[PDB]
């Protein structure tokens, strides 16, 4: 699928997006991709943070619904109008389809500045769209009226390293593969966990290490409420008992080194002399997921180089900085950017289940490596899932 490969653009912190053109003719929009939500909504109107919004009355295929719809995210929320017109992804599959849209015309906390995204694509099940399920999300729409098959495949690249606006927008940030995988962005094998339940991308953690030492706590603890798969969120969040443990541990694991409360609880930035950050001194961590095949799973582990997220401290300073993008939650866990920056990511909905691959993007060092790998079978299995 060489003409969707390297579709995307963005930065770790910011969002990744993909280019799609509403109504008729074209207006040309910078979409983020958000397997965390399933509402299609665009800025409508003007704000601060926005460059260009949809504008509904120079589209000729644009059809008012006249209903109102709110939505509330973990982090931000918008107020809008839904409505229907024709949609098209220049970079991916060569159709146009009519679609739900929500024109965001109040927001608070939503749009980031300096992100170059203008709207959302919630990827997930109807299940959770708003205002309830019968409104129909893009993904949807895209195979009901097309040849696409159901699925698709992401590739978030991280950068190991801070960008400004320029480099931001001349570089390529990933690959959002629409009805299809490509080879040439993972290696290794895909190894597929099951869809719980079809509405987030829920999927069932069995167990937990930090440099190899298990975490030893009740699985349950580790969905406790939920566990998905969430592009839109920049860290990988833990419910509050896995995360204090998880942080105690880590600590313990890098201890030749000091760093404020604040760093642990991502309010402060941590930084080194230029090229010396010692990625060493921090674990991998591995997350083990349920196999297809029964009483087996695999594991997904990550390194620093995807959960110490680079931050830009000032313009002329010699210091590698960066922020600890682990953190807590209250609501399950929350594999975003930090998990999927080391993976290719198959959303493979005709079958209900997700794959993971090392992928080609990851960023490391020559030491270690992202890694996917199994399978397990001394695994004490569910009653790992939540209800
Ligand atoms: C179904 C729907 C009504 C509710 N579902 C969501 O809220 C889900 N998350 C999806 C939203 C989507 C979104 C919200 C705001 C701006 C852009 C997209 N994402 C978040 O709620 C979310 C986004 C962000 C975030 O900053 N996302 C940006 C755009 C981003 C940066 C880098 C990579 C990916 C995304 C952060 C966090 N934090 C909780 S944190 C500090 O732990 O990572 C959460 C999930 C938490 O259930
Ligand atoms: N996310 C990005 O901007 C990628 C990663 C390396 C340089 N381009």
């Amino acid at each position: 699928f060489v003409e969707m490969v390297d579709n995307l653009r963005g930065k770790s912190g910011q969002g990744y997006y993909v280019e799609m053109t509403v109504g008729s003719p074209p207006q040309t929009l910078n979409i983020l991709v958000d397997t965390g939500s399933s509402n299609f909504a665009v800025g409508a109107a003007p704000h601060p943070f926005l460059h260009r919004y949809y504008q509904r009355q120079l589209s000729s295929t644009y059809r008012d619904l006249r209903k109102g719809v709110y939505v509330p995210y973990t982090q931000g929320k918008w107020e809008g109008e839904l409505g229907t017109d024709l949609v098209s992804i220049p970079h991916g599959p060569n159709v146009t389809v009519r679609a739900n849209i929500a024109a965001i015309t109040e927001s608070d906390k939503f749009f980031i500045n300096g992100s170059n995204w203008e709207g959302i694509l919630g990827l997930a099940y109807a299940e959770i769209a708003r205002p309830d399920d019968s409104l129909e999300p893009f993904f949807d729409s895209l195979v009901k009226q097309t040849h696409v098959p159901n699925l698709f495949s992401l590739q978030l690249c991280g950068a190991g390293f801070p960008l400004n606006q320029s480099e931001v927008l001349a570089s390529v940030g990933g690959s959002m593969i629409i009805g299809g995988i490509d080879h040439s962005l993972y290696t290794g094998s895909l190894w597929y966990t099951p869809i719980r339940r079809e509405w987030y991308y829920e999927v069932i953690i069995v167990r937990v290490e930090i440099n190899g030492q298990d975490l030893k706590m009740d699985c349950k603890e580790y969905n406790y409420d939920k566990s998905i798969v969430d592009s839109g969120t920049t860290n990988l969040r833990l419910p509050k008992k896995v995360f204090e443990a998880a942080v105690k541990s880590i600590k313990a694991a890098s201890s030749t080194e000091k760093f404020p409360d604040g760093f642990w609880l991502g309010e402060q930035l941590v930084c080194w002399q230029a090229g010396t950050t010692p990625w060493n001194i921090f674990p991998v961590i591995s997350l083990y997921l349920m196999g297809e095949v029964t009483n087996q799973s695999f594991r997904i582990t990550i390194l620093p180089q995807q959960y110490l997220r680079p931050v830009e401290d000032v313009a002329t300073s010699q210091d590698d900085c960066y922020k600890f993008a682990i953190s807590q939650s209250s609501t399950g866990t929350v594999m975003g950017a930090v998990i999927m920056e080391g993976f290719y990511v198959v959303f493979d909905r005709a079958r209900k289940r997700i794959g993971f691959a090392v992928s080609a993007c990851h960023v490391h060092d020559e030491f270690r490596t992202a890694a996917v790998e199994g399978p397990f079978v001394t695994l004490d299995m569910e009653d790992c899932g939540y209800n």
